[PDB]
């Protein structure tokens, strides 16, 4: 039996259930369902064997020589468990039914887990970012950059955060006229600067230009505007996240790019990042690599042809000349992609990660993720899937675990620089799926805000700062030259086996 | 101009040579040939741009015309040299005619610059490697084992060492029986024994076996004496390093393996180790990819296309199983591949690493070398060319730079269990083409005492042992689980970038 969490309780259990590993080989046991997780146990071994998965990991349930009638049950964390029972059991009826209804509560009408989970923590998690002072720790507002309460309310842009940084000199009203030129509203707004300098990052959607190349000027001058705040007023770079060519299938649909005729003094570049969709087949190609045997001879070749290592080395060297440009040369960034949602928040908060430090504390990367994930309206209830049984949904993708890889590729460059370590990261992966916590429910602060996340569900970031120990990187703090430049090549990357091919008892 | 060494002077000099980097472009300056090296110097540059290139390593001399007016250098250090010159200067022809000269002094009856060498080191590198004490060490002679001279004027086998132990029970009237049955005389010869155990590690070449399926009654109760030496005298196991396929067509040559018909007390096991011509083919592949620039996007691929870490794993999987074999199995094994002189050597050396701590010290590791590489007839002078023009030599093959990859692979596995670092490692390489030192030239000992190397020339571990410090590696000395084990996986295994791709300053 499973040692239960506060809140949780037993809707069903099986005897006599064999699970079929495939690296230990044949296993029987006792299978339970909660309203969260999937326990088995199995006395006949020393030590026990035991599979403890959260039904939020279960990506679909499917009906199935010796051991041929079962289930199994492919999870979002790279592996696929498989169970054997017997035609004359009968259980397989039972215990189907009430995974797929307990994995899949947006789909049944049913309580996600985290409105159940009554565990009680030190601290709040849901207090730790304050917009305000996050601001206040950069120097904002200052004479450069005011807040405009404009979207309080959410009226201008209802996938952003209340509180948004813009230009001193730009008032609300041409806010207003910028929305309706860029896609859903997503004005360039401040996520960074520079203490020493005044450079900034600030990020957006996609201008909407369409097949007539149309313009705005307000928008013009607003670029302008961050531009005019930066001391040393050389010159403004747009940073667009996306290939050349999808930026211009993007334009024949009514989106586009700043044109070097109407933004005078800017230089566009193209970071050749692909969409949501290549991000998931190409994790879907590494899963059928990894698991659940490695073919040797053709491995490297293999690992290759997913592009899994292709698209982390883009992001991150993305990241890089984002961070390069504003430390070295000085000078303001604009980042945007199509909905400035996915790669964008991977592309800022990677750049920030390199010039602050802040953001390497346990504290600071909570802060990080709440800011540049969560606050600035990052889809995880749509790209993540939570309890839904759309497996097969086109608009599912793993931008947040891309990211987390990228971070842990930091981490092994500079092995000192980070508060956090290799577990955290696998632990905010494993709470990713698990919907324990309401840390990542939702697909923006407005509906975080009328579901009512902090008065109903425990902070993912609440449960971390009461286990700091297990947390922590013992080599931590000897990193004072601040700025981190990992290498973005295809030598240096490595691919995360910890978390990729973790399941293996070797 | 060269900080020349004692022996070393000026053959030759040029001014205002053009050498172009690949990595940096166009750089002028100075070119010097001495009798030992190529130099290159440019006070164009801070910090002053130095090409210290030793003539040994030069593989061809190749004029371009007659900056496109000039030589090219092809070097066996994974990189390519290449100079301008004027038209209006004809320094070209002087150059080309010095280095063509001094660079293949075998193929212009010139004296090598070891014969040259005159600098005095604190101890002699020469005395470091007593056959008869490091037998001692490992408890030899003994009731088992006994050392005969019968070899000590080199005729039983030409290619082996003075001294050679055998079974105590075996004497020297049937060892000449045995010498006409195994391939050139190479009688299976102790490496090392279990100091617990009494297991040993034997080597020899393969036994003519032929067409006809010939036998050998000396040589069968041989290997019986070898497996009667063992306590719990289990079974004997004879480890071939070749495929299968490349053993069966050896026997319709003269050649063969040991059927279980006619060793009726052994297990014949085939390794799938690939002669030298592959190897060689396999480095090939691997230069080209590795120099002078990387193609990253198909980077694994084409390494994986090289072959080359494959070789390396099976190589180190193959010294795995014969040291699995002994420690674990108390079992006596015996080592052989088709001459027993490339595979074996790799194979009984990588085997005695894992087995004795001894061997992973600098000073062990000296011994190693000397007493498997050198004593027993690794075929240097032919397999690496030393300051011969002939570059298409089918009888090349970079065995032993195989060998001490190999060796880096258990560094890295194993950070703390070698007192030697990777600069060690690198340094052997650059003195394995140098001709610097005696102690990688000649094919045999008895080649090395005909040509009185000893008093002829410096051993290059007299200039390690005056250097330690450079080569110590700081980690070392808490590794007392004395048998190491590294995982021969594709996973495991990596490119050595600091040797095959360390001319990029990146």
């Amino acid at each position: 039996e499973p040692p239960l969490l506060p809140g949780e309780n037993i809707k069903d259990m099986a005897k006599d259930v064999t699970y079929i590993c495939p690296f230990t080989g044949a296993v029987r046991g006792t299978l339970t369902v909660t309203n969260y997780r999937l326990y088995f146990k199995s006395m006949e071994r020393d030590p026990p064997f035991v599979l403890d998965a959260s039904l939020g990991v279960i990506n679909r349930v499917e009906k199935i020589g010796e051991n041929s009638y079962g289930l199994e049950t492919v999870c979002k964390d790279i592996r696929n468990l498989r169970f054997a029972h017997k035609p004359e059991g009968r259980t397989r009826r039972s215990i189907f039914e009430n995974l797929m209804k307990y994995a899949f509560p947006v789909s049944n009408n049913l309580p996600l887990f985290a409105f159940e989970y009554k565990e009680v923590f030190p601290e709040n998690g849901w207090k730790l970012y304050d917009p305000l002072l996050e601001y206040r720790r950069q120097g904002i507002p200052n004479e450069s950059w005011r807040i405009t309460k404009i979207n309080e309310r959410y009226e201008l842009c209802d996938t952003y955060p209340a509180l948004l940084v813009v230009p001193a000199n730009i008032p609300d009203e041409e806010l207003k006229r910028v929305a309706s030129f860029r896609s859903r509203g997503r004005i360039p707004v401040l996520s960074w600067i520079h203490p020493e300098s005044q450079a900034t990052i600030t990020r957006c959607s996609q201008p909407m230009v369409g097949v007539s190349g149309k313009r705005s000027k307000e928008d013009e001058k607003y670029l302008q505007a961050i531009m005019d705040s930066n001391a040393q007023s050389h010159k403004i770079f747009i940073f667009d996240a996306r290939p050349s060519v999808n930026a211009v299938a993007n334009k024949a649909k009514g989106g586009g790019y700043e044109s070097e005729d109407a933004y005078q003094n800017a230089e566009l570049v193209f970071l050749d990042i692909h969409n949501i969709h290549v991000m998931r087949e190409s994790l879907r190609k590494l899963k059928e690599i990894v698991y659940p045997n490695i073919e040797e001879t053709h491995w490297l070749s293999n690992l290759e042809s997913t592009h899994w290592l292709e698209h982390i080395k883009l992001i991150l060297a993305g990241a890089l000349r984002i961070a390069d440009k504003v430390e070295s040369g000085k000078t303001s960034v604009v980042v945007h992609s199509s909905d400035g949602w996915d790669r964008t928040a991977q592309l800022t908060s990677l750049a920030m990660l390199m010039l602050d430090g802040y953001y390497r504390t346990i504290r600071g990367f909570e802060v990080l993720v709440e800011k540049e994930w969560l606050s600035f309206g990052h889809r995880f209830q749509l790209r993540v899937g939570h309890g839904d049984k759309n497996h097969a949904d086109a608009d599912r993708s793993p931008v947040f675990l891309q990211f987390i890889d990228c971070v842990w590729q930091m981490t092994r460059q500079f092995p000192t620089a980070f508060e956090f370590n290799e577990y955290f990261l696998i632990t905010i992966l494993d709470h990713l799926y698990s919907c324990l916590f309401g840390t990542f429910l939702c697909n923006s602060e407005q509906q975080r805000g009328k579901e009512n996340l902090p008065k109903r569900t425990v902070s993912l970031w609440s449960y971390i700062n009461s286990q700091l120990e297990d947390f922590t990187n013992p080599l931590y703090g000897s990193y004072s030259n601040h700025v981190l430049y990992p290498v973005a090549s295809m030598r240096h990357l490595e691919l995360w086996v910890g978390y990729y091919i973790r399941w293996n008892p070797r």
